[PDB]
């Protein structure tokens, strides 16, 4: 059992939907970590308290070098506190903003780390459902770590939940979905890492929705044939058509540019 009194709080690491994440140090051990602070009132207002227990329950039981660790949790009269592994090199989101786009080698490496973490996840029938650059953190060696299990569930799920940019058609239409949702988000990520923006991006939610439903996207000329092949294979309206993660890892373009 932990209390807030056990940690020295540092700077904010990032903004959340239901609070903020802070850098922190555990007083007795000097263990540097991240504290994801959530407000009870806002969670209650949204009726997401059940889903927060699920984020904790799912993430605490995962052990993989490419998945962010959740060490524990505690709560007080006003807040819920998630004790996370601190990712010192920040988000893939911030790296993409400064670099504009990644080269094929950096993209393929990230796709490999993601595919390994996802393979491990799906082995436990865990669907992340919120795979996006702001939820992909970087370890001390620059290795990708899947974070933010806030929308995580066990497959299959029929459970409903913007922006729609990373969501597959079946999730967008409120239909039943499985592990294939993360294979779709992988294709969206691969495209965004190479192009600098996701394939269904738009000025409005309405326009993005139509693009995802139609699987309506085009590649800029600089996107190679091997990158086009893997992305096109991953972005299939039909979840059944989406390849297994094993095939993603053995894709010629992945093996040639990773790691
Ligand atoms: N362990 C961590 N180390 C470093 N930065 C983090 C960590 N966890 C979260 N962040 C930062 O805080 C942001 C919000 O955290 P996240 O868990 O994704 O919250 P939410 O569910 O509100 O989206 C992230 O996008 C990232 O910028
Ligand atoms: C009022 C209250 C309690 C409580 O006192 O039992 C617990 C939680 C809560 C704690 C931990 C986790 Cl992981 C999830 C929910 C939440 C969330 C919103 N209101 C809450
Ligand atoms: O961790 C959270 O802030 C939330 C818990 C409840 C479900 C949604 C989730 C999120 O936005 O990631
Ligand atoms: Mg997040
Ligand atoms: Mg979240």
């Amino acid at each position: 059992q932990w209390a807030l009194e056990d940690f020295e709080i540092g700077r904010p690491l990032g903004k959340g939907k239901f609070g903020n994440v802070y850098l922190a140090r555990e007083k007795q051990s000097k263990f540097i970590l991240a504290l994801k602070v959530l407000f009870k009132a806002q969670l209650e207002k949204a009726g997401v308290e059940h889903q927060l227990r699920r984020e904790v329950e799912i993430q605490s039981h995962l052990r993989h070098p490419n998945i962010l660790r959740l060490y524990g949790y505690f709560h007080d009269a006003t807040r819920v506190y998630l004790i996370l592994e601190y990712a010192p090199l920040g988000t893939v989101y911030r790296e993409l903003q400064k670099l504009s786009k990644f080269d094929e080698q950096r993209t393929a490496t990230y796709i490999t780390e993601l595919a390994n973490a996802l393979s491990y996840c799906h082995s436990k029938r865990v669907i992340h459902r919120d795979i996006k650059p702001e939820n992909l953190l970087l370890g001390s060696a620059g290795e990708l770590k899947i974070a933010d299990f806030g929308w995580s569930v066990h497959a299959p799920s029929s459970r409903r939940t913007g922006t729609l940019d990373y969501l597959p058609p079946e999730m967008i239409e409120g239909r039943m979905h499985d592990e294939k949702v993360d294979l779709w988000s992988l294709g969206v990520l691969c495209y965004e890492f190479l192009v600098g923006k996701p394939p269904f991006e738009a000025n409005t939610y309405q326009e993005t929705y139509k693009r995802i439903s139609r699987v309506e996207f085009t590649f800029p000329d600089f996107v190679t044939e091997g990158a086009r092949d893997l992305i096109s294979r991953l972005l299939k309206h039909n979840p059944s058509q989406r390849p297994m993660l094993r095939e993603v890892l053995e894709h010629p373009w992945i093996t040639a540019n990773s790691s």
